């Protein structure tokens, strides 16, 4: 489904995200 | 076509949205 | 897969904490 | 079981810890 495929990118991009605002 | 995976789908989503503007 | 509905809920989880750590 | 919901789903639980213990 685009929605969970969608949310999964978005779960992974979210931590690198906030990894490197972290760091 | 399981609710708590479209549920946590959106969550998700939303959750990066708000620590976007929280962090901005 | 018990791993996606424990991804599911620890990620509904995660926003609740999250949240009440930003109030 | 899709190789990108299954990566994402071992990020999302990796990221719970790895922002309590940062909290913390
Ligand atoms: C990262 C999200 N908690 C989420 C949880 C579930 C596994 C994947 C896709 C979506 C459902 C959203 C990641
Ligand atoms: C809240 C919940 C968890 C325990 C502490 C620190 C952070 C994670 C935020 C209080
Ligand atoms: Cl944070």
């Amino acid at each position: 489904d685009p929605l969970v495929v969608a949310a999964s990118i978005i779960g992974i991009l979210h931590l690198i995200l906030w990894i490197l605002d972290r760091l």
